[PDB]
């Protein structure tokens, strides 16, 4: 399922325009690529990009997690790491302050130290040249000392609906399910600009279409399945629709107030503060005015209300 | 507790060279070389260590083998001055971890100390004052070759004589205020097994008998009846050792017997027979340990008044 070429990678055009240059230069100079840091929201394809980079350079790759790592970091750098090989570390911001300090000598001078057994004298290993790739959601999650050893720093942006449609069609042709292009476009539009969301949504749609016995997933069947899942034309869930309703019909675009936030939902200020608001702000239907949160005209028109 | 080397009772052969070594060490204003004292238990090596320390005019640091690994550093760095004396009684009981921390302090006077403690931390080498270490072991076999290699002077403690034991008995009687004659103390020392503890115990028992008898002075004869009532020969064997020899000679013909059969005949524990009564039956020429059993020598026949084989 994972692509093995920058050409097969779907929709990170701006990032690829420079990644191709850097990889071409590194290959021409016959030396390992400089350490790379990938930003961007989850689900966009960072691990796939790491695998694509390794395949482009023709070298082995050793994905490991952030909180997976003491001396075990040197254990995994010493045995399986030959001349330059991508070492992907997902969630680089979660490193403890015990191996992060050990990363700097290893990724600057390629030397590591291990002490155990008492003797217990320091043993310094001449690590082979290698490239490290790290992934984190935001620039501010990692410390400034860590955002200095990375030669290349790149950002990863949300996919457009067309690119998600192409990915859904590729998944369908790989699995062996025939789908019309318009159904894939609708599925991509309902996806919140995320690849794995589109994958899961297509899997659910094909699950709903298999029981009906339809051989081709038509646009009408896709729309019915998406409505059954509880998604509108903008991809908002039922929780988003109901919070928008209880804002617009109870305050008329004014501040919601902390007291009334849990009154109409009977829920703690949990997912409301981190799972619901970010997408509503991203879609542009909610604006954080200093006086209070204001539902824009997009909310009024989207919720089936007459124009003001 | 003797203080000077002239007050020590009966280590004449050792004292003769000890005087020379101590005088040579004092003349050079240099600490004595490390000393190791061999000898069977019960001969007073700690008293000799105290006498040596007093003669050198230096304080003590007395410690046994099984005392507490890291306490060696504590005892070496706490109360050791220039030329201080450390006496490790039963030095063959030191653990290997504690053994491989002392010879650096014997050949170079540098000790590595664990400073961080707790988890696996680092160590620092610390300099110590020059000192002399006296070791005392009854089992030379368990002393490894490296440990024996660092000892400059090695000497042996030998068994006392009836006269030195008599002198010890006289000293104890004088301390306790009991009047005893020279020949009585000589008899008590003769019936001892060349050991000071045994001589003192015999003297105390004879004192009990004489005091119960209401006698103000212990003479030769009173000691003789006291030791006869104690069941003792002219050589120091109790009734049990004579019984062992008589059973070995009469019941089994003196030939090889074995521990189990002899112990069954005597109604005694085989380990008790082997580890309590036999070692003094040997060392007197009264018994042998053949691979086929235990044999009685001709000295056993002569001692018991039996015809020779
Ligand atoms: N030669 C001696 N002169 C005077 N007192 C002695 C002598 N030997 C031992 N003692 C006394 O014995 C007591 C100390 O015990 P010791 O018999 O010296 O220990 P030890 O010689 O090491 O015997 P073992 O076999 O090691 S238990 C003190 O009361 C000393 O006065
Ligand atoms: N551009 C792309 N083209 C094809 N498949 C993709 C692309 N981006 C992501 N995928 C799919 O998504 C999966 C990896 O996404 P994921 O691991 O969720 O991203 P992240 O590592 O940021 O969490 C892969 O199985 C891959 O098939
Ligand atoms: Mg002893």
């Amino acid at each position: 399922l994972r692509p093995k070429t920058l050409d097969e990678y779907i929709g990170q055009e701006r990032l690829k325009q420079k990644l191709r240059v850097y990889l071409e230069a590194a290959k021409a100079r016959k030396e390992p690529l400089e350490h790379l840091l990938l930003f961007g929201p989850p689900g966009l394809g960072k691990t796939t990009l790491a695998h694509v980079i390794a395949h482009e350079l023709g070298v082995n790759l050793r994905v490991t997690s952030g909180p997976a790592i003491p001396g075990d970091l040197a254990a995994i750098l010493a045995n399986s790491l030959e001349e330059g090989d991508i070492l992907f570390i997902d969630e680089i911001h979660r490193l403890s302050r015990q191996a992060e300090e050990h990363l700097y000598p290893a990724m600057e001078d390629f030397v590591m130290d291990i002490v155990i057994g008492q003797a217990a004298r320091t043993i310094r290993l001449e690590l082979p040249r290698f490239t490290l790739i790290g992934a984190t959601t935001r620039p501010g999650l990692i410390t400034a000392p860590l955002l200095s050893r990375f030669g290349i720093v790149e950002h990863l942006e949300y996919y457009t609906p067309e690119e998600l449609a192409q990915g859904v069609m590729r998944d369908a042709r790989l699995l062996g399910v025939r789908i019309t292009e318009e159904a894939a476009l609708e599925i991509g539009r309902r996806s919140r600009g995320t690849m794995r969301v589109a994958k899961r949504l297509f899997r659910r749609v094909r699950d709903f279409a298999q029981v009906a016995g339809e051989e081709v997933i038509t646009r009408e069947r896709a729309l019915e399945a998406l409505a059954a899942l509880g998604l509108d034309e903008l991809g908002l869930e039922k929780r988003d629709r109901e919070i928008l309703e209880v804002l617009i019909l109870r305050f008329g675009g004014g501040p919601v107030g902390l007291a009334t936030l849990a009154t109409a939902l009977s829920e703690d200020p949990g997912t409301l503060e981190e799972v619901h608001e970010p997408y509503l702000i991203r879609q542009g239907l909610l604006k954080r005015t200093p006086r209070g949160r204001v539902a824009t005209e997009l909310a009024y028109r989207h919720l089936g209300y007459p124009p003001p």
